[PDB]
């Protein structure tokens, strides 16, 4: 790899291998990030309605479709000291939530924790579903499919 590899990939690659026992490639990182981005969009299911019922004109964290299981991953992510590239990866995915309403700035400030939780959740699913320390394209495509069915 060189310094041109998209920013964050480096650090994610390094964290997944050394701390989670998952060997990623550029190809499987892209698949992983597309699945994270998809799941992130799914968290906005019901969010505009919940915001309106609360008298708000913006989406708050309280309005998102986050479950207890994801909340646990988000909390575990916040206690990680090593930088796994989440800030760079967030910019890389160029996330646009599927809503017309304003996303509140305090929620925007939590996007790194949400994405970090989604990354740890995906690592958990990779290990429990693929059977491969170095997942193939098809293994990762399967992870994205089964993740889509819990969001
Ligand atoms: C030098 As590396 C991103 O393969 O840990
Ligand atoms: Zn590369
Ligand atoms: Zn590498
Ligand atoms: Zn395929």
């Amino acid at each position: 790899e060189t310094m041109l590899r998209p920013k964050g990939f480096d650090k994610l690659d390094h964290y997944f291998r050394t701390e989670l026992d998952i060997d990623l490639t550029d190809e499987t990182i892209e698949l992983l990030l597309n699945s994270v981005k998809a799941a992130f969009g799914k968290l906005f299911y019901g969010a505009e309605q919940r915001a309106r019922w609360n008298g708000r004109d913006f989406i708050a964290l309280a309005d998102l479709n986050i479950t207890k299981a994801l909340e646990e991953h988000i909390k575990n992510f916040q206690k990680i000291e090593q930088d796994m590239g989440v800030d760079e990866l967030l910019e890389y995915i160029a996330f646009i939530p599927p809503v017309e309403m304003n996303v509140g700035e305090d929620l925007k400030s939590e996007y790194r924790n949400i994405m970090g939780g989604l990354l740890l959740m995906h690592a958990d699913v990779i290990k429990k579903a693929t059977g491969e320390r170095k997942p193939s394209r098809e293994a990762m495509e399967f992870v994205a499919q089964i993740v889509d069915k819990v969001f």
